[PDB]
C-alpha cells in the first residue's frame, strides 16, 4: 500500500476537520435520495440516519476525531458511521457516490457559511466606525493627502470614509455567494451521475440555489475559492488602511487619538506609552491574505481538466484568511470604538500653515472671480496674514478690499474651519448636513446587504 | 523646480495618454457645469467646446501628443487647449477643478470601457468553444482526471466546460461594472466641492449611474481597481486551463487535435509538427497578470487616508492585464475556432484501460447490488476480460453469469462508450440530450450577458 | 485588561511552540554570560542552569506544554522556568533581556536548522534523479520543446536537467545562510545593551558568524525571512516541473512511465491505472509557496523602522514553507526512485516525425553547405522518403545524391538516435560520454555543497 | 501566414529591442565559432565582421530601428545584416544557431548589466544616507517601535539602520550573479550543438565565467530570471521602508524634517505645500515588483521540459523591474541627500514620557542590582518625578536615595539622552563611537560590493 512520504504528505484532516458537519449533511440528503433510488428501503433510511445523527452529536461534543491512519474528513466520518451502524447498513450509503462533486460541494457550503461570519465582522467593524462617527459629529480634523494637510473634514467624514469599503465588500460578498450557491452534487466524478438522481433537489434541500450546468466544469473549476479569497484579500487591505490611520494617530507626534489599555499593549516604565498592536496585525495580515489569494491563483494556474489532486490545495489558503479575519474583525472593531479622540490637537492642527487660503480662494472662483486672480488673491491673503502672527479670519477688511474689491467681508464664512466644512455641503461632502445624511444611508445600505445575506 | 531625477520618476505620458478622450469629454462635462453656475457666458461655452473638440480630433489623428516636457496627459491636453484658446482664456477652465477626483475619474470611464472590450474577447472564446461543441455533437473522448482516463466524455461536454468559467468571469464583470459606475466628480481634492455643484447630474451626463457617497473615499479609495485586475486574473488563469488542454492534446502522444497553420508555429524542415505558441504564452501571461493584481493589492495596502502618490501605481497594473487580455482574447478564440479535433482517436482512447468497469459496477448498483460486491465484481470482469485479451463487451453471458447472476446481457447497454455517456442523463451530465440542453443555455447566456453590459 | 478579542488575536502558541528549544538554549547561554558579568552567583547559575535542562526535558517529552493562557512560546517557557526555580531566581535571569532582538535571533536560529533540513530533503530528489539517470545509461526519448518532439536524448540528460536546477537552489542555501548567521544579540530593544556585554561571545555561543552591525536594524529587518521564502517558492517551483514532467508522462498516452502502487493512488477494479498524486500536491503547493513569498514581502512593506507588532506576521508563512518541503521533498525523492520508464515507447517515439531530419540538417551544415540548402536538402529527403514511407535510413546513396550532390554514403550515422545524440559531443551535449562527465560532476557538486552547510 | 492574432501576440520588439547589442556581441562570437570551423571564408568571416560593426553603429546613432513587420530584435537584427552584406554572406551566419539558448543567454548578459546598474543606484542611496549620519553626529531622536517613542536613538544610527539592508541587497547581487555567469551557448535548440564548438570558449568571449553543464536546463530554466526579480523586489521593500519613515517624517505633526524643494512636489491644493512624492512613489513601486517576483514565479511554475514559450514571459516582468529601480535609486538618493532634519524637534521629543526611566532601571541592573527590584525602583521614581510634573534628573539627591539605597548620585549619567544613548557601547549601539565605527566599516564594506561587481 501506501508509503509514509505519501501517507503524510496527502494527510488533511488537522484543517479540513472542519468540514464534518456539512458531510454530514450531505450523507443525509444522499440517505434521501438513495432512498428515493429504490436503492434504500425505510429501515435503512431510519437506520442511516439515527447513525447520522449520533455521529453528529459524537463530532460536536468532541467524542469522534480524526486517527492519523485517516487521510481525511470524509474516510473519518464513513470510518464513524461505519462504527454506528455496522459495514452493511454503512455500506449501503456510499452506492451513488464521488469524492470530486463532494469535495467542491462540501467547500462551498462551509464558505458560504464562512462568508457570512466574516460579513457580520465586517459589518460589526462598520458599526464601530459609525458608532465613533456619531459620537463625535462636530469634531474638526485636518484632512490628509500625501500625509500633508490639504482641507479640513469632519472626523466623521473619515471614519465614514473607512466604513464604505468595506460596504463594498460585503456588496462583493452578496455578489460572490450567487456564483458559489451552485450544487456540484450530481456530477460524479466528473462526467455526471448515472443514478438517475435529481440534481435540482439535492441542490434545494443542502441550500443551494441550483444545480450546476456542467459536471466536468462542476467538479473542476475552483474560481469560487479564488473569488473568495480575493475578497477577504481587499477587506483585509480596506482593514489595513484604517489600520495605518490609527497607527499614525496614536503615535505621540500626531497624538490624535488615545488608546484603551484593553484594546491595545501598554509599557511597563512608561506609564502612558501605549502600541497599536491590533491596528499593525491588521496591517501586517493584509500582506498574509494578498499571499494566499496569489498563492491560490498560482496553484489553479494551467489545470487541465478535470479533477487533480492540485485541487485539494484550494481549501488551506482560504480557510486561514478566514480565520485571520475572524480574528482581525472584532479586535479592529472594538479598537474603533475603544478610541479617545484629542478633538482639541485636531482642531488646533486643522488651520494651520493657512490651509484655509484654499477655502478663499475657492469662494472668489464661486463669486465668478478669474480662478489665477482668485489664487494669488489668496497668496496675497497668507502673506498679509503671517504679517500679524494671525489667523485668515482675523485679518482687516481693509486687506480683503485691498487685494481684491470681489473679497467682500462674507468671505470671512468660509475662513473659519467651521465655515470651511460648512461650506461643502455637496453629496459626499464633508459639510455637517451631508454627513448626517451619509452615516443614516450607511445605516440603511448595511441593513439591505445583512438582509440580502439571509438564507 | 523640479530635479532631474524627481521629473524621471514622475513621468507618465508614456501609458497615460490612453486617458486623453476621457479627459476631454470630462473638460467638455465641465464646461458645461460651469456655465450652468454662471461662470461662463455663451461665446466662452462654445469657445472652449471648438478648442476642446480641435483637441479632441488632433488626439485623435495624431496631430498632437505629450512632449517630453509633458508629466502627465493632463499637463500635455491644457497645454494643447492653452495653444487653442489663449493662455488664461484655457485657465478659466480650471475653476472647480481638482486633481484628485479627476484621476480617479477618468480611470474609471477608461476602465469601464476596458472591461467591455475584455468582454467582447471573452465572449468571442465562449463563442469558439460552443461552436466546436456544436460540430462535434457525437464526438466522444477520454474524460480525464489526474490527467488519466476516467469516464468517456462528449468532446463538446469538456469545451463547454471551457465555456462556464469565462460565463462566470463575465457575470464578474457585471457586477463590477455597477461599484466601477460611481463617479467621484465633486468629491474634489478630499473634502466635497464648495461650488454648489450637483454631483448627480455629473455622473449622469458623464456616462455613470450615480455620486460618491463619500468624498474622502471617492478621492482615496482604489479597490475597484483591485477588482478588476482580479478579475482579468482570473478570465486569464481559465485561459491557462484551456491552454493546458490545448497544449497536451497538441502533442503527438496525444494527438487529439491538430493545429492550424495560421494559428501555430511550425518548421520547414518537416512539416506534420506545430507549435502551440498562443496556449503557451496565454499559460505564461496568466502568472504574469495574477503578478499584476498581487502586486497592485500590496501597492493598495497600508495606505492612510486619503490620496496618496502611491495610487498612481493603479494604472499601469491593470492597463498592462487589459492589453494582455485584448491581445490573448482574440489569439486564443482563433485557436479553437481553427483546431481541428482527430474525433477517432479519443474515440479510441475512450473505453481504454477498461474505464468502462466504473460504468459496470455503477449499473449493478442501480440494480440494487451492494457497492464492494458491485465492484470486485468489476474487478473480476476486468480481470476475466484482460487475460482474454478482448473488451469487457465482448463477453458472453455465462461469464457475466459466473461473475454475477445480476449482470444480466442487460448490463451491456452500458459498455459502449455511446451507452456509457447516454446512461448519464442527469442535469449537467455528458448525455447528448443534457449536453444539447445545455448548449443551447450556454447560447442564452452568453447573449443574455452581452445584452447586460451594454449601456 | 486586554479583551477578548486581543488576546485570542495575540495569541501565537500554535505555530511559535517550535521555537522552545532555541530559547531554553538562549536562556542556557544568557545564564553563562550574566555570571561572568557578575550579575549571578554561581549557586544561582546551578540553579537556573538545572531549570532550564529540566525545563528542556519536559518540553522535549512533551510533558510540558503551552496553556490557553499563555501568549506565546517565552510566556509558557518563563511559567515553567517560574514553577521549577521560583520567582526570585527565574526573575533574575531578565537582566539585560528584551523581546525584539530575542525572537529575531530565535527565527533566525530555527530557519539555520530548517534550511538545512530542506537541503537535505533536495539532496535527496537530486539523488533519486541521479539515481536513475545511472540505472538507464543508453535510454533515448524524444526531446521536448513545446511539448513537441524536437531532437532525441538520453532520458538520463532530461532527469539531470531536473536535477541541476536543485543544485543551484542548495547554493541559494549555502549564500542565504551567510547572511542568515547575523546574531542580533546585544540589540535589546533597538538601541543596544547596556549592560556592557560582549555581542560577538554571546554570537560565537550560539552558533552565529558574526554580531550585528546595527541594533535597530538587527531588530528591524526582516528581508533574511524574505529570502529564505524566496528560496523555499523556488525550490517548490523547480519541483513542480519535474511534476508537471511526470504527470504528462504518466498519462496513458505518452506512457513514458509507469507508477509503483506504494507512491500513488489508483484504483483496485482497474489495477494499471494510477494517479500521480504526489506530483499534483507539489504543484499546487508550488502555487501555495510562491503566494506565501509574495504575501511576505507584502508584510514587509512600508514598515516604519524599527520594530513593529507587523513583524511577528514573518514567521508563520516561512514556517508554512518549511513544512511543505518536509511533506514534499521525501515524496518527490521516492516518486523518482519508484518510477518505471518504459524505454521501448519513447525510444520508438524518438524518430518519429522525421524528427531525425534536424541532425541531417546540421550535418550538412557543418560540412559546410548552405545553410537554406541544407534545409532544402532535408525537406527533400522527408518527403521523398514520405511517399516510399521509409525512415530517412532507409533511402538508397543514389537516392540521397539525386536531391544533393553533397550526400555521402557515411552521413547515414547521424540517422540513428543513438549516433545523432553521440553527434552532438560537446560540453552539455547528450553524448553519452558527457552526460557519464556531467552526471559525475553533478555527483561531486552535491557533495561539495553539503559540506559547506556542515557547521 | 501567420494570423493576425498571432502575429500581435508574438510580437517582442517593444520591450526586447534593448536586447540588441548583446545579440550583436553573439553574432561576432558565433562568426568566431563558424571561423574555427571552418565553415567561413576569412574574406566572408571579415566581411560579416564588418556587417556587424556597421549594424552596432546603426544602432548606437539609432538610424537602424524595428519595423512592424519584424516580430522580435534577433529577426530585426538578422534583416539588418542582410541589409548590410547580402542575402547569402548574411544566410552563412545562420549556420549553426537557434534560439533557445540565444534567448536565454541574452537575457542573461542583459542581467548581468542591469544588475550591476540597480547596484550602483543602491550604491548612491546609501552614500546618501552615510552623508546625512556624518552630517549629524550628536544629533539625537525618539527611537521607534510600534511608531511611539522608546530609547533614544542617534539620528545617524536610524539612517545607517536604513542603509545595511543595502549592503545585504548588494551582497545579494553578488551572489546572484555567480549563478547568472554561465553561458547556455552551446545547448542548441535542447540536446546541445553537433557543431563540435567549444561551449567554454565562447562564454569566455561573451564575458561569462563559465559555460553550462546541461543542455536541456539551460534552455530551459529561468531561475536566474526569478532570483534577479526577488532581489530587485527585496531592494523595492527595503526602499519602501525608508520611504515610510520620510513620509511620516515629513508629515507637519511630526516636523521631523522639511523637504527640498526640488525634490518634493507642490499640491495642486496649496502652494505652500510640499509632498513626499519620491518616497511615496517608492513605497508603491515596491508592492508592483512584488508583483513582478510572484507573476514572474507563477509563470516558471509547472513548466514541462524544456522549452516553452511561456518563458518569453520572462523578460517583461524582470525589464520592468529594473527601470522602476533606475528611476527609483537615484531620485531617493536625492531625497535623502536633500533632506533637512529639525535636529532641536526631535531632541525634544526624545526625553519625552520618561522614557529615560527605561535606561533608569538598566543602570541599576547593571550595578548587581537584580531585575525586577530594578524596575520596581524605576517605577518608583516615575511615579515621584511625576507628581511634580517633573523629570526624573529634576529630583533632590534625597528622594532618589529614598526611593532605593543603591541610587548612588551616579545614576544620573543615564538621565540625559546623551548619557542614556551614551550608556550603549556595545556593538550596533547607539554609542556615538559604535556609530562611527559603525559608519566607518559601512563605507569600507559598500567599497567592498563595489569592488566585488566591477568586471
Amino acid at each position: 500500500g501506501p508509503s509514509d512520504a505519501l501517507a503524510a504528505l496527502s494527510k488533511s484532516t488537522h484543517f479540513d476537520w472542519v468540514l464534518a458537519p456539512y458531510d454530514l449533511t450531505a450523507s443525509r440528503a444522499h440517505t434521501m435520495v438513495l432512498f428515493r433510488a429504490g436503492l434504500l428501503t425505510e429501515e435503512q433510511r431510519d437506520g442511516l440516519l439515527a447513525g447520522l445523527d449520533s455521529l453528529a452529536q459524537d463530532v460536536a461534543d468532541g467524542s469522534f476525531g480524526p486517527l492519523v491512519t485517516d487521510e481525511d474528513v470524509h474516510a473519518a466520518l464513513e470510518r464513524g458511521l461505519i462504527d454506528r451502524v455496522g459495514p452493511d447498513l454503512g455500506g449501503r450509503l456510499r452506492a451513488g457516490r464521488s469524492r470530486n462533486d463532494q469535495v467542491a460541494a462540501l467547500f462551498r457550503m462551509w464558505l458560504r457559511d464562512a462568508v457570512r461570519r466574516v460579513a457580520t465582522g465586517v459589518l460589526d467593524v462598520v458599526g464601530a466606525l459609525a458608532e465613533q462617527a456619531a459620537a463625535h459629529p462636530s469634531a474638526i480634523m485636518p484632512g490628509k493627502t500625501h500625509l500633508q494637510s490639504a482641507q479640513p473634514i469632519l472626523l466623521a467624514h473619515h471614519l465614514l470614509a473607512h466604513a464604505h469599503p468595506l460596504l463594498r465588500d460585503l456588496d462583493r460578498i452578496v455578489d460572490f455567494d450567487k456564483r458559489a450557491a451552485v450544487s456540484p452534487y450530481g456530477s460524479g466524478a466528473l462526467a455526471g451521475s448515472s443514478l438517475g438522481l435529481d440534481p435540482d433537489a439535492i441542490a434545494a434541500d443542502l441550500g443551494f440555489s441550483a444545480a450546476a450546468d456542467n459536471s466536468v466544469d462542476a467538479t473542476a473549476a475552483r474560481d469560487f475559492a479564488a473569488e473568495a479569497a480575493f475578497v477577504f484579500a481587499m477587506i483585509a487591505v480596506d482593514l489595513s488602511r484604517l489600520a495605518e490611520d490609527i497607527i499614525v494617530w496614536s503615535s505621540t507626534e500626531f497624538g490624535y487619538v488615545t488608546l484603551h489599555d484593553s484594546w491595545s499593549t501598554g509599557s511597563s516604565i512608561m506609564p502612558q506609552k501605549k502600541n497599536p498592536d491590533i491596528a499593525e496585525l491588521a496591517r501586517g495580515k493584509s500582506g498574509r491574505l494578498i499571499g494566499n489569494l496569489a498563492g491560490l491563483l498560482a496553484t489553479l494556474k494551467a489545470q487541465p481538466l478535470a479533477y487533480n489532486r492540485d485541487l485539494q490545495e484550494d481549501k488551506e489558503p482560504v480557510f486561514d484568511s478566514v480565520a485571520q479575519l475572524e480574528l482581525l474583525l472584532p479586535a479592529m472593531a472594538g479598537l474603533v470604538a475603544s478610541l479617545t479622540f484629542n478633538v482639541q490637537r485636531m482642531a488646533e492642527l486643522a488651520p494651520a500653515g493657512y490651509t484655509l487660503a484654499t477655502d478663499l480662494a475657492e469662494w472668489l472662483v464661486r463669486q465668478g472671480v478669474p480662478f489665477r486672480s482668485a489664487h494669488e488673491a489668496a497668496g496675497a491673503a497668507v502673506r498679509a496674514a503671517e504679517q500679524r502672527g494671525v489667523g485668515l479670519q482675523e485679518l482687516t477688511d481693509d486687506e480683503l478690499a485691498a487685494i481684491s474689491p470681489e473679497l467682500t467681508p462674507q468671505v470671512r464664512e468660509v475662513l473659519t474651519i467651521e465655515g470651511s466644512v460648512s461650506a461643502r455641503d455637496c453629496r459626499g461632502g464633508t459639510a455637517p448636513g451631508r454627513v448626517a445624511e451619509q452615516l443614516n444611508a450607511i445605516g440603511e445600505a448595511a441593513e439591505r446587504l445583512r438582509r440580502q445575506l439571509v438564507r
